[PDB]
């Protein structure tokens, strides 16, 4: 129906999330929300240019790409982070090691680097950005991706291409054609992905966000074995991100059709959906979680919330502040 908003899935269990959001809101009469599974980033932001789906959460990379033509989407509304009591619209872009190494942020020439993945932002855009000066880069028509494989010994970009930048692939733990796949099927995807891809010793570096550690390893000893790269060359505690991090940046935001896009329902569903299924609001189901073995459906399993985004804000303001 018409008056539905239509939620997009970039997999399988997305879509399953989505399903269970939809009973859910109708058992509790909320605002009615309906699903269509694509399977990227790109797909859903097509499909609702195109009238197939109404909105879709993305990472600040896939924010400015969905913002482009023949797109132009713009951000709705973000995902808050932090606590109830501490919120926060931005999360910061960190680089985690091992402890007990030295080598410092200016030391990763021929090291493995982790990556959430391609385009996004903690685990691309930023780290590669702040490394440029280090890189051997000759600039367009030279993709990037080429100075980075030459800069790191090897890595995991999900989403690179293999053909082309086979180093950047060349870590990441996928099966057969999965491997390097910018999806739930390579287990290095994501930020609990390159998280993983750096405890078990694949790459000795991760660009990830400064949650991650946290949500991934509940003993307090564990992620004393584990510290960040501070832009000042120096590595400091995984809780000092604050004082540690190459970047804080805006957090994802649901993106819709900058006209007839339906931003009214899309707010409604999300302020009540908060209310009724937000964290700790319901035993039935849980709008910020996901089950055992999926990480951030639909939206993080870190976010406590959504904030409105002013309107006439399109993605270039949004992630320019
Ligand atoms: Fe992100």
């Amino acid at each position: 129906r018409r008056r539905s908003v239509q939620w997009c899935a970039v997999s399988q269990p997305e879509a399953t999330k989505c399903f269970q959001w939809q009973r859910n809101m109708r058992r509790v009469r909320g605002p009615p929300v309906s699903c269509i599974k694509r399977d990227s980033p790109i797909q859903c932001i097509q499909a609702i240019a195109e009238n197939r789906a109404d909105a879709v959460t993305l990472d600040g990379g896939f924010i400015y790409e969905a913002g482009l033509a023949p797109y132009k989407l713009r951000p709705v509304a973000a995902e808050v982070y932090g606590t109830e009591r501490q919120p926060r619209t931005h999360y910061y872009a960190v680089a985690v090691v091992k402890k007990g190494g030295s080598f410092q942020l200016n030391e990763l020439q021929g090291l493995k680097s982790c990556h959430t993945g391609l385009r996004r932002t903690a685990g691309w855009n930023v780290p590669i950005g702040t490394l440029r000066p280090f890189l051997d880069w000759t600039g367009p028509p030279e993709p990037i991706e080429a100075a980075v494989a030459r800069f790191f010994s090897a890595s995991c970009v999900p989403g690179a291409d293999k053909g082309q930048f086979p180093n950047l692939c060349r870590l990441c733990a996928g099966t057969g054609e999965n491997k390097c796949a910018f999806s739930s099927q390579e287990p290095y995807f994501s930020y609990s992905g390159a998280f993983k891809c750096l405890r078990d010793g694949a790459g000795d570096v991760a660009f990830i966000g400064e949650s991650t550690v946290f949500e991934d390893l509940s003993d307090e000893a564990e992620r004393d074995e584990y510290e960040l790269l501070c832009p000042d060359n120096t590595r400091k505690p995984v809780d000092k991100f604050k004082d540690c991090h190459l970047a804080r940046v805006p957090s994802h935001a649901v993106v819709a059709r900058s006209v007839n896009g339906k931003e009214d329902a899309i707010w409604n569903l999300l302020r009540q959906a908060q209310e009724k299924f937000g964290k700790d609001k319901s035993p039935k189901f849980q709008l910020f979680g996901s089950p055992s073995g999926q990480k951030d459906l639909l939206f993080k399993d870190s976010a406590i919330g959504f904030s409105r985004v002013p309107p006439r804000i399109d993605s270039g303001l949004y992630l320019g502040s």
